[PDB]
C-alpha cells in the first residue's frame, strides 16, 4: 500500500524536475486546468512516468474525470491499493 502524502511528493518532484513546476503552488487544493492549465506536455510527461511508477497502463477517460491534484493522488492510491 502506497500513500497518496507520499505519492503527493513524488508527483510534485517530478513535475519540477521535468518542466520545473513549482511543488509548493502545486497542492491537493490546486487546480490542474483551472488554475495551472496542464496542457499536452506535462500530461504527457506525468502518463510515461506514472505508467512506469505504478506499471500498469492509464486510460484517457480518466485524465477527463481529472479536474484537481487531490483527485490525482486518490486516483493513483485507489487503483494502486489492491
Amino acid at each position: 500500500m502506497l500513500s497518496q502524502e507520499q505519492v503527493l511528493t513524488k508527483l510534485r518532484e517530478w513535475m519540477e524536475d521535468l518542466f520545473e513546476i513549482e511543488p509548493e503552488t502545486v497542492q491537493l487544493d490546486s487546480n490542474l486546468y483551472s488554475d495551472l492549465d496542464v496542457d499536452s506536455i506535462d500530461a504527457v510527461d506525468l502518463v510515461v512516468k506514472i505508467k512506469e511508477l505504478t506499471g500498469k497502463q492509464v486510460k484517457p477517460e480518466d485524465f477527463k474525470n481529472v479536474r484537481t491534484v487531490l483527485d490525482v493522488v486518490t486516483v493513483i492510491q485507489n487503483m494502486t491499493a489492491e
